[PDB]
């Protein structure tokens, strides 16, 4: 993934747990040599998965829970490190934001030429609920998606109830979530 994802993970860990801990994770992740992540440069996806795995091993929480925290953090991080206006442009409610998300990543992808973005399709079941289809070229990021949804709930001051109803990792086609939301 592009370096800014890896910077966000370093930032979250460093902010929440201090620099010393970060270094132990980075070493455990096999990344001691990498002096710093370059935000606009592409890295092997392995780098990200290893950081998350090393974070779990060092701080002893399941990786799924790290991905959730990271997903939530990403909503603030992007808003604060150069993508505040882009986020604002994608709307001011959860269902509108989710409808715009593919176009938001198309916009990111004009700037990050090698981007492999997720794909999100909404099927609205009422004015306050939807089924969300999440398609990805990657494995294991559903929990990041749960955390991102919670991040968006906070951004829009909206209560978001999310339950995963289909799983990419089993045979099923792709991850699906049922979501209810209200203000
Ligand atoms: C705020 C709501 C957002 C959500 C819910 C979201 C969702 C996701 C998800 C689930 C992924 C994981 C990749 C995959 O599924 O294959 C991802 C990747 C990524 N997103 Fe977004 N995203 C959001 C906002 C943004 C913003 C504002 C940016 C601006 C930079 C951004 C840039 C990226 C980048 C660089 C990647 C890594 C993909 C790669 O390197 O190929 N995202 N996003």
């Amino acid at each position: 993934m592009y370096g800014l994802v890896n910077k966000a993970i370093q930032d979250m860990i460093s902010k929440h747990h201090g620099e010393d801990t970060w270094e132990a994770i980075k070493q455990k992740a096999g990344l001691e040599d990498i002096d710093f992540f370059v935000g606009m440069e592409a890295y092997s996806d392995d780098v990200t998965y290893h950081l998350v795995g090393a974070a779990s091993e060092v701080l002893g929480k399941p990786a799924e829970e790290w991905w959730i925290a990271f997903g939530e953090y990403w909503v603030t991080y992007t808003s604060e490190e150069g993508y505040g206006e882009l986020l604002a442009s994608a709307g001011d409610s959860l269902p509108e934001f989710m409808e715009n998300l593919d176009n938001l990543h198309a916009r990111v992808g004009l700037s990050f030429p090698q981007l492999r973005p997720p794909a999100f399709e909404c099927q609205h079941t009422s004015s306050k609920s939807m089924e969300l289809h999440y398609q990805s070229t990657r494995c294991g990021l559903a929990p990041m998606v749960l955390g991102l949804l919670h991040g968006l709930g906070k951004r829009f001051q909206t209560k978001v109830e999310v339950t995963q109803t289909a799983f990419r990792e089993t045979g099923e086609d792709h991850d699906i979530f049922s979501i209810k939301y209200e203000d």
